[PDB]
Formats: structure tokens, sequence, C-alpha cells
């Protein structure tokens, strides 16, 4: 008995090398079964999928596999695979990352978070709602991991202040602790879906949409925001109600208010750099939203059609961060000859942007884009579409429900970005076969791959929440089951009621054929 | 007194007042070409004056080209990751892997043992080695592999102004050496092969150009200009204590200890990367790239394939007895290089720099600026042929500081052929000097990817690179003219037509 356990532990210890070596051997027969080009493309796609799910290699490193394999297998030349990694979607992501780095550099995010928590209240239900709305709004522009990692200390400080008898009161104490510590990552994950720059899978959707359907241009920052933000708010409210119900039982408050006040005043008086960064971020968001909302002609209409994008706007905005002064200019500096000649500092130096930008996610997005390109050009997409004949009789709404459920179940064990990268061509081909708008199935999958609530390995915010040490896997799975159910239902509602008027999903687009 | 105040805010002053100074360019030449020229010059001056960080300037095409109609955003953006950048990225990750395991320390200490810490002997040896290896490979791969040794040596012999001065000089010696070495052979650089192809296209009867003739012509050029550049760099940068240095280097060398498994594994990966780079596709003997589809493979595939091994190959010696030893702990082994350290120690800024350079090239080639320059250079046909070839050499050497060597040679070579035909001079007299000049790129990071690879360290400023580049370009033009007018007349029999 002990020998079997020892052998299992030993083989689990070297899981990465074993899976790396044995995945290609297991995946040889798909090459023989399928036509050469299609078989090789499916082989490399499945190899990347398994490597991503198992984490045999770093996700960014696995994203570089097409460079090795597409030329070797003859799927695509190297000079065509390589440029896929910096499609304009990746310059949009990069502008969002630079803006987020500027926001975190001057502690603007902490100031906004503390202000919202001050405004919302201190009552446990009010505090749950305020912390969730704070994390959701703050993850719309920042990363989910950073938002969770910053909101955890604030929650711990607030609870320590609040709780600074028998079993009822202290059991309520643990219940409130669990509720606060679990409401942060779920809210971060929900709020990441509101904006394209909020999370990577939305940008995966953009890149693979430009790949599979070059003429599709109805998804941008404004349309995605107006579609997802109401859905984000509805899902956040549902999650708040559920979490307060299960945990919150739906002088101390003075102490919590005092501690949050003293935490806010620890930031000192607001700095000129803070106003500059906030105004730049507001201009960034407005310009991205108003570039082309598809129902008021944006400022991109008066320029040359088909030339501008969100990437150019984001890069243009974040360029100003690298030369705008961080100290208030004064005209009297010129006149005062005895004034010091100290060199001024920009709002964001490039060193900070270099060391506070996740280039690994950029490489992952690029790998997804290039894999989509290779799958399209190798003819694997049409092969999958032909093989999907038995599913042509499923009603489109039922198909959306099933694909959302499948992807939301799959994302509980793999990263959201890898999940959507793997599943998006399948959804594209299924939508083509069903004679329905491709976005009507792509967007459900893109949103639902972020519905990772049940496990710590589902999404790094959940990993941080578990690392807080006050949460159990049972609590997270119990909450996340209903979180996934409500998310799927609300997503179906959104895709069947108001996504139709936004993305014009009612009619099959002509560019889909 | 106000001069100090003005100089204190030099960056903002130049950033605001440079577009205004460059406005007359837009109206001088046709608008499609004028806007592209304006963008090119704006980026050049921003790089020279360091008004913006090198990458922020490198991101300028994203803003400029789509707004003024030069090139769509979805066409500008994919240029920042051409396959040339995947070759640079893999070289950077390999250099980081070498640095992490202290293999660079061992290599540099062995080099110091073989040579000594005598000033400028290191720079001469490293320069000649870089040129020799660049003889058969592309300049990009050669400099990408040579920067790790340069950083190793520099970090080793130095453990105040002299230290940084030698640092800058010995780093800048590498891309220049690669550019000098690549022009000596037909296989050294792409423009030579492009010249052969276009010559076969235009002049099938002309067959006096080949590997032997080109070597016997250009090897003296490479040696002469390499020695001249070595003297220039040594003089500008850096002009018994020696026994004590020898001794202490010795004791520290034996205090390194035995070579670890990780060090030799990384060294073998580096050697395999170099060999697969050389043997991928030589133009005199077919390489393993001929076993696959034509033109589907490149140095990027080799670099990424080799570097992928670094992220999973174990950093400790594996033993089969571990499986049988059930009492041994089941602790996972760290790979040769984790992605965290790679992301920490890779200059993505200069990935963006090469990208901006490629965008500049494509914007120039798509806006018609290159064709406009070729057409405007026409009236140079009313000058004696010696002055003609000298002016072609100088204009190409200055032009190639902005465009890549392949791009500029593709632009100018048909112009050179038609100028030679119209002027009634034997074509080679202008074909060869243009091909040699297009390799004379020493002033800007955009000029050639080796310059950006040199910039990778971050201690090298554009100002000193330009300072060396002026004299380097002038000396190259002088030597090329001397070669074409002294011994290239007989080798190619180009004195008669
Ligand atoms: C750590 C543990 C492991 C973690 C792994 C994580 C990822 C798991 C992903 C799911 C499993 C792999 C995908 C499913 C199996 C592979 C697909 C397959 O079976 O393809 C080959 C097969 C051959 O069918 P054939 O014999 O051609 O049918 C007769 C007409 N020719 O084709 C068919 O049967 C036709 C129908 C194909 C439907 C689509 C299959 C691919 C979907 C993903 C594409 C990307
Ligand atoms: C794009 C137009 C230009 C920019 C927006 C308009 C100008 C706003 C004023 C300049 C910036 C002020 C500093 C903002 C800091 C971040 C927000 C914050 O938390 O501010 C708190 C502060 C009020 O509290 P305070 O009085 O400072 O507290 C201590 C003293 N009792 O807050 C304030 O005093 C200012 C409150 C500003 C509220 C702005 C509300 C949104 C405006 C539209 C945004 C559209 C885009 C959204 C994405
Ligand atoms: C190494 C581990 C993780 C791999 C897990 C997935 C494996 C078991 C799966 C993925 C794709 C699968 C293959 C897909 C298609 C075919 C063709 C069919 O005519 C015979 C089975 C065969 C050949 C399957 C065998 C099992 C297979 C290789
Ligand atoms: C000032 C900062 C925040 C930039 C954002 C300004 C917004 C409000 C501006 C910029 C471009 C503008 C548009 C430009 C052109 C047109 C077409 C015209 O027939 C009606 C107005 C309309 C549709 C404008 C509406 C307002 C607009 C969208
Ligand atoms: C737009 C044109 C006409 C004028 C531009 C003037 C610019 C360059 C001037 C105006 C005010 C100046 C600032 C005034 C005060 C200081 C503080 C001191 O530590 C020097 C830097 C710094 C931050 C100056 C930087 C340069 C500055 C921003
Ligand atoms: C949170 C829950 C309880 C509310 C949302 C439930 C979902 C599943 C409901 C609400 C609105 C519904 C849609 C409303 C109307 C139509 C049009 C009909 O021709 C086909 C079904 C379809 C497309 C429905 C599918 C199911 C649907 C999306
Ligand atoms: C920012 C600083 C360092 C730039 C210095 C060089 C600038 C001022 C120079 C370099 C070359 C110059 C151009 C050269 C030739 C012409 C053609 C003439 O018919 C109008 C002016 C115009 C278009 C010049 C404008 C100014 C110019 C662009
Ligand atoms: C340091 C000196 C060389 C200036 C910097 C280099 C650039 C900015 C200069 C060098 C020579 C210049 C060119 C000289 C002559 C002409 C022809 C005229 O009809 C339009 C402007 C144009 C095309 C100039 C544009 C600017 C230019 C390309
Ligand atoms: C020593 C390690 C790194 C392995 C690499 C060895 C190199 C030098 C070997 C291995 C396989 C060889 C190739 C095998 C077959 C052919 C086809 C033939 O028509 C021309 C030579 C060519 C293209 C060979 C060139 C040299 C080659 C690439
Ligand atoms: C090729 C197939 C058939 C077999 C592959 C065996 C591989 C996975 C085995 C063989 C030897 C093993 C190593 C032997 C010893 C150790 C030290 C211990 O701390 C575990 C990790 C490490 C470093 C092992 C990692 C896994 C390993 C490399
Ligand atoms: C800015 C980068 C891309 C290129 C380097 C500067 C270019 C634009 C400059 C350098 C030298 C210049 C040439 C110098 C002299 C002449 C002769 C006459 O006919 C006017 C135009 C013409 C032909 C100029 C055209 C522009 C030119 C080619
Ligand atoms: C170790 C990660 C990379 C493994 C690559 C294996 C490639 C195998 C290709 C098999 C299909 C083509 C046969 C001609
Ligand atoms: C480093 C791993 C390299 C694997 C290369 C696999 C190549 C498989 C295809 C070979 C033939 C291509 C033309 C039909
Ligand atoms: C009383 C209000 C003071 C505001 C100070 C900060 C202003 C920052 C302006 C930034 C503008 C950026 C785009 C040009
Ligand atoms: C239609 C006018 C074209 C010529 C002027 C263009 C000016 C662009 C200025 C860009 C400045 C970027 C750095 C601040
Ligand atoms: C952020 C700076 C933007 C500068 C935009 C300059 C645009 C110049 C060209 C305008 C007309 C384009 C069509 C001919
Ligand atoms: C690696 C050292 C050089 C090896 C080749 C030397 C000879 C030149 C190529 C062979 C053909 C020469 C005539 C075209
Ligand atoms: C040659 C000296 C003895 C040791 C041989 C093995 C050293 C490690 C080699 C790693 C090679 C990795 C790529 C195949
Ligand atoms: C620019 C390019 C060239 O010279 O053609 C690179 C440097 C190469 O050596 O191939
Ligand atoms: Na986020
Ligand atoms: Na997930």
């Amino acid at each position: 008995m002990a020998a079997l356990a020892a052998a299992a532990k030993k083989v689990w210890s070297a899981r990465r090398l074993l899976v790396l070596l044995f995945t290609p051997l297991a995946l040889l027969p798909v090459v023989f079964a399928l036509p050469p080009k299609e078989g090789r493309c499916l082989f490399v796609i499945l190899l990347m999928a398994v490597y991503w799910c198992t984490e045999a290699l770093p996700l960014s490193v696995t994203a570089l596999l097409p460079i090795v394999l597409f030329p070797f297998m003859g799927i695509l030349p190297s000079n065509k695979v390589c440029p896929q990694y910096f499609l304009d979607t990746n310059f949009l992501f990069l502008s969002g990352l630079i803006m987020a780095s500027a926001i975190e550099e001057w502690n603007l995010h902490r100031r906004i978070a503390l202000k919202i928590l001050m405004l919302v209240g201190v009552q446990p239900a009010r505090l749950i709602l305020g912390m969730m709305v704070t994390t959701s709004f703050l993850s719309m522009w920042l990363s989910n991991t950073a938002s969770t990692a910053m909101m955890l200390p604030i929650a711990n400080a607030i609870l320590k202040s609040l709780f600074g008898d028998s079993r009822k009161e202290d059991e309520y104490r643990r219940n409130i602790w669990k509720g606060f510590l679990i409401s942060i990552p779920y809210s971060a994950s929900i709020g990441g879906t509101a904006t394209l720059t909020g999370t990577a899978p939305n940008l995966i959707l953009l890149g693979q949409l430009k790949s599979f359907f070059p003429q599709c241009d109805v998804v941008n920052f404004g349309s995605w925001f107006i579609f997802a933000f109401p859905l984000m708010l509805l899902f956040l409210l549902a999650g708040w109600l559920w979490i307060s119900f299960l945990y919150g039982g739906l002088n101390a408050e003075d102490r919590a208010r005092a501690v949050i006040r003293e935490e806010y005043q620890n930031l000192g008086p607001i700095k000129f750099a803070e106003q500059a960064v906030f105004i730049l971020f507001c201009m960034f968001a407005i310009l991205l939203f108003t570039r082309d909302p598809k129902f008021i002609p944006g400022w991109a209409s008066l320029f040359n059609p088909g030339f501008l994008s969100d990437a150019v706007t984001g890069v243009a905005i974040v360029t100003i961060l690298f030369f705008f002064p961080s100290q208030r200019p004064s005209l009297k500096w010129w006149f005062d000859f005895k004034a010091p000649n100290t060199e001024t500092e920009p709002l964001l130096t490039w060193k900070k942007a270099q060391e506070t930008v996740p280039w690994n996610i950029i490489l992952l997005l690029g790998g997804g884009f290039a894999m989509a390109k290779g799958c399209e050009e190798s003819g694997l997409s049409v092969w999958i579409g032909g093989q999907l004949h038995p599913l042509e009789n499923v009603p489109p709404a039922l198909a959306v429900l099933l694909i959302t459920v499948v992807i939301a179940f799959f994302t509980e064990f793999a990263s959201n970005t890898a999940t959507i990268i793997i599943f998006l061509p399948v959804l594209a081909e299924l939508a083509i076969r069903l004679r329905v708008h491709p976005l009507y199935l792509m967007i459900p999958g893109t949103v639902g791959c972020s519905f990772a609530f049940m496990l710590p390995v589902s999404t790094p915010p959940n990993s941080i929440a578990f690392a807080s040490g006050h949460l159990l896997v049972k609590d997270m799975v119990r909450t996340g089951l209903l979180m996934n159910l409500m998310g799927v239902l609300l997503l179906s509602l959104a895709m069947n009621t108001w996504a139709q008027t936004i993305f014009q999903l009612g009619t099959f687009p002509d560019w889909a054929d």
C-alpha cells in the first residue's frame, strides 16, 4: 500500500517533464488520421493546449511554440507567424498596461479605493457591497491579481479593527471574515470583463476575430463596454446578494470608520502627479469610448476610414505619460535666477513601465493570435466545420447555453486566456455551421471563460484569496457553483436581449461567408 | 544666465519645438512622402537628443502613420515583431541564461588568462572575433551572440569615468565589427546576395562577380577599415600593478571551482545555437533549411527552438537512481531558466526599438519616399564618374543610417544600374560601392539591428554612438573610394566599357 503511494508521489514530482515528453507521443496519431496540413496544425494546437493546461512550460514559453512548429511542419512560414505576435490588439493591451502602471505608481488606485469605501459605508452588508464595487471598478483598468493583492490588506485591516457569546457571535465573525475575503477575487474577476483592457481573454477575442474574420469591425472599446458593463453590474449585484446571504446573515463601526480614515490620511495631501495621471486616464477612457461607438460618429470618422484603431489612441495617450512633468510648473521659475536647476521628473519613467508590465501575457496573446492564424490558413477550421455536422440542429440559444457551461467548467482548471485561445476557433466554426452570427457564440465563450470561481487554481486572485489562509476549498466551491450558474444565466440573458441591438447579432453578417 | 535655465529644460524645449522646425519638410515635398519624411526626421532627432525614451520614440509610428494616412494601424503594428526581433529576443534570453549560471564569468576569466587585462587588446581581439564570425553569418546573429561575451569580459575585468568609458567603447565595438565583417563576403550580408540576384536579372552576360573575386576585393577593405575603427574606438574610449592583477585574477579563477552541470548545459545549448545558426542556410553549401519548404525557416525558428529548451531542461544532473531511492525527497528541480528571471533580465525596450525601425522602413517603402529619393537623385549624372561614385557612396552611407541595409540596397541598386547605363560607365563601378556603403551603418539604432543589440546594455547613449558614427562613415567612404579606384579596377575588369 505504501509502495503505491510512494510511486504516485514520485511520478507526481516529475509531472512536468513526463507530460512534456509523452504528450507528443500520445498526439502522433492525429497527424496520421487527418490530412497532412490539417493534422499537423491540430497536433500543434493540442500540444499547446495540453502544455497550457498542465503548465509543463511557462504560458509565455508555450505561446512561442508556433514559431518552432509552424515552419517545421510547413503550416506557415516564419516571416508570417512572427508578425502575428504584435497585432494592434497587443499595442492596445500594452497601452492599458502602461496606464495601469502609471495609476499604481502614484497610488491613485489606493486613493480611489479608500474614497469609495469611505463613501459606501461601514455596515457589513454595505461594506461587502462597497468593497466588491471598488474591486470591480478598479479591475476594469488594473489587473485582477494586483487589485486582489491590494484589496486584501485593506479588508484584513478593517476586520482587525472591527473585531479588535458562546458560538453564535464568533461564528458570525468567521463568516464575515470569509465573506470579505472571498468577495474581493470574485468581484475582481467579474469587473475584469467589463472593458477590453480589463482582462486578456477579451483581447484574445479581438485578435482571433481580426484573424478569422478580417472584415469584422463591430467590436471595439465602446461597444464592448456598453455591452458588458450592465452585465458586469448585474452579475456583481447578484454575487453581492449571494455572498451576503450565505455569510453575512442577510462602537465597532466607529472603530472601522476611524481606521479607514487614518489609512486614507496616510496617503498625505493629493499630489500634482495624481491629478495629472487621473486627468490623463479620464481622457484615455473617454477617447477610447468615443472613438467609434457605432451609433454616434466618433472622432475617427473625420479622419481616414480604416486607418485609426484603439491601439493608436492608447499609444498616443500613454506617450504623454513619459514626458509630462510630475511637479507643478511655475512661470516664476524662469524669472528667479537663484532658483535651483534640478532636472524634472516625468509622470512615468520607462524603467517603471518595464518592470511593471506583464510581457508574458503579451506573448501569450500573441501566441493565441498566431495559432488562430495558423488554424485558419492550414485549413483546420474548415475541417472542424465539416466535422461539426451533427451539431447543426441545436437551437442557437441552447447552443450558447451549452458552450457557456462547457467553457465555464473548463476554466475552473486552466487559465482563462489559454481556455479562450483553445476554444475560440471551435466556437467560430460552430457559429458558421449553425448559420448564426459568429459573435453570438464568441462573446459568450469570451465572457464565460472568466467565470472561474470554484478553485484557487482557477484564477490568480483566487490563489491570493486562498493564500490569505482564512478560506477553505469547500467554501469557495459552494459559492462558485451558484456564481457560475448565475453568471451563465445572466450571460444568456445579455446575449439574447441587448447584445442583439449592440452587435447586430440578429442577422447573419455577409462577411461571415 | 538664462542659458542654464534653458538647458535645464532642454528635453521639453526640443520636444515641443522640433515638430514646428520640421513643418517646412511637409510642404517641401509631396504630402504622402512629406509626412513620412517628417516622421522619420522627428524620430531621428528625438533619438539623438533623448527627448523621449528610445522605446517611446520607437512607438511614434503607431501614432503618426495612421493619423496622417501613411499606413493603417493594423499594418504598422505587426511590423514590431518581424522574425528579426524573435532572433534578438532569443539571443537576449540566452544571454540571461548564461549570466544567471555564471558561465559568462568563466568564459571571461578564461579569455583574460589567454590574453591579459591589457587595455584595448581585449577590444581588438573581441572586434576581430566578431568580424570573423560575422563573415559567414548575418550580422544580427553574430552581434547577438557576441554581446554576451562582451558583457562577460566587461563585468569581469572591472569586478570612475574610465570604467564607464571603456564600458561604452568595448560595447560599441561589437555592432561595428559585425557590420565590417559582414561586407567582406557574398554570404556575410543579405545585400551582397541581393546584388548578385539583381545582376543576374539585369546582366546575365556579366559573370566576373563571384565568391572568389568578391573576397579578394573586399577582404583588404574589411581589414583596413576594421583596423581604422579599432584605432578610432580605442583612442576615443580609453586611449607591478599588472602582475598583481594577473595574480588576483588567477586566485579568483581557481575560486570559481569546478564547472557545474548547469554551466556546461548552458554552454552546450549556446554552442548548438551557434552551429545551427551557421549551418541553417549557407549560400555556398546547402544547410538543413533545404530539407523543409523553401523560405519557411529563418534564424527566429532556430533561436526560439533552442531557447525553449532552457525553460524545461533541468539545472541539476539527473540520476536514474533517484527513482529507485524511495527515501530521497521528491522535490522538483528548477529548470535552466525560469520565466520570472527571463522577464526580469530581457530588454523589451529594444525589442520595441527594432520594431520602430522596421516600421520606419515600411512607412518609407509604402509612402513612396524611397522612390522619391531615387528619382530626385537623378541629376547626379552630370559629374565625372569618380565624383559620381563618391557622392553615391556618401549619400547611401547617410541614407542607410535611417533604413535597414537590405531595404536601402533594394531601393538604390536599380537606380545605380540605370545611372550607370545612362552615364555610359561599366555598371559594376556603381553596383559594388553602393552594396558596400549600404552596410556602413554606424550612427543610429535604426540603421542596423546590431546597433540596437549593442544598446541592449542600456549604458550606451545615442550621442557617443553618433560621435563615433560620423568619423566611422567618413573613413568607410574614403576606404571604399580608394579600393574602387585602386585595385577594384583590375579585379572586376571594370576600368573598360
Ligand atoms: C499526454 C496526455 C495528457 C494526452 C491526453 C489526450 C489524449 C489521450 C488524446 C488527445 C487526442 C486523442 C486522439 C484524437 C483522435 C484519434 C483518432 C482516432 O481514429 C483514434 C484515437 C485518436 C488517435 C485519439 C487518441 C487519444 C488522444 C491522443
Ligand atoms: C474633449 C475630450 C474628452 C475628447 C472627447 C470629445 C467628444 C465629446 C467629441 C470628439 C469628437 C466629436 C464628434 C466629431 C464629429 C461629429 C460629427 C457631427 O456631425 C456631429 C458631432 C460629432 C458626432 C462629434 C460629437 C462629439 C465628439 C465625439
Ligand atoms: C510651451 C512652450 C512655449 C514653453 C514650455 C515651458 C516649459 C519647458 C517649462 C515651463 C515651466 C517649467 C517648470 C517650472 C518649474 C520646475 C521646477 C524646477 O525643478 C525645474 C523643472 C520645472 C518642472 C520646470 C520644467 C520646464 C517647464 C515645464
Ligand atoms: C437570471 C435568469 C433567471 C434570467 C435569464 C434567463 C435566460 C436563460 C432567458 C431570459 C431571456 C430569454 C430569451 C428571451 C427570448 C427569446 C426569443 C425566443 O425566440 C428564443 C429564446 C430566447 C432567446 C430566450 C432564451 C432564454 C433567455 C435568455
Ligand atoms: C530639432 C533640430 C535639432 C533640427 C535641426 C534641423 C532642421 C531645423 C532642418 C534640417 C534640414 C532642414 C530643411 C532643409 C531644406 C528645406 C527646404 C526649404 O525649401 C524649406 C526648409 C527646409 C524644409 C528645411 C527646414 C529645416 C530643416 C528640417
Ligand atoms: C545635419 C544635416 C545634414 C541636416 C539633417 C538631415 C536632414 C534633416 C536633411 C539633410 C538634407 C536635407 C534635404 C536637402 C534638400 C532637400 C530638397 C528640397 O526640395 C526639399 C527638402 C530636402 C529634401 C531636405 C530635407 C531635409 C534633409 C534630408
Ligand atoms: C552537430 C549538430 C549541431 C548537428 C548539426 C550537424 C549539421 C552540420 C548537419 C546535420 C544534417 C546535415 C544536412 C543533411 C543533409 C543535407 C542535404 C544535402 O543535399 C546537402 C547537405 C545537407 C543540408 C546537410 C548539411 C549539414 C547538416 C545540417
Ligand atoms: C525519457 C523517459 C522515458 C524518462 C524520463 C525521466 C526523467 C523525467 C527523470 C530521470 C532522472 C530524473 C531526475 C533525477 C533526480 C532528481 C532530483 C530530485 O530532487 C527530483 C528531480 C530530479 C532532477 C529528477 C527529475 C526527473 C528526471 C530527469
Ligand atoms: C531621412 C532618411 C530616410 C534619408 C536620409 C536623408 C535624405 C532624405 C536626403 C539625404 C541627401 C538628400 C539629397 C541631397 C541632394 C539632392 C540633389 C537635388 O536633386 C535635391 C534633392 C536631393 C536628391 C536630396 C534628396 C533628399 C536626400 C536623399
Ligand atoms: C518538446 C516539445 C516539442 C516537441 C516537438 C515534437 C514534434 C513531433 C512531430 C510529429 C509529427 C510530424 C511527423 C513528420
Ligand atoms: C525542435 C523540434 C523540431 C521538430 C521538427 C518536426 C518536423 C516535422 C515535419 C518534418 C517534415 C516537414 C515537411 C513535410
Ligand atoms: C485646480 C485644478 C488644478 C489641476 C492641476 C493638474 C492639471 C493636469 C492637466 C493634465 C493635462 C493632460 C493633457 C494635456
Ligand atoms: C496636416 C499637418 C501635418 C504636419 C504636422 C504634423 C504635426 C504632428 C506632431 C506630432 C508630435 C508628436 C510628439 C509630441
Ligand atoms: C497625438 C498627436 C496627433 C497628431 C495628428 C496629426 C495628423 C496630421 C494629418 C491630418 C490629416 C490627415 C489626412 C490627410
Ligand atoms: C567556414 C570557413 C569557410 C568555408 C568555405 C571556404 C570556401 C568558400 C566557399 C566555397 C565555394 C567557393 C567558390 C564559389
Ligand atoms: C560532453 C561532456 C559530458 C556531459 C554531456 C552532457 C552534458 C549536458 C548536455 C545537455 C544537452 C541539452 C540539449 C540536448
Ligand atoms: C540589416 C540586415 C542586412 O545587412 O541585410 C542584417 C544586419 C543582416 O546582416 O542580414
Ligand atoms: Na484586470
Ligand atoms: Na481559469
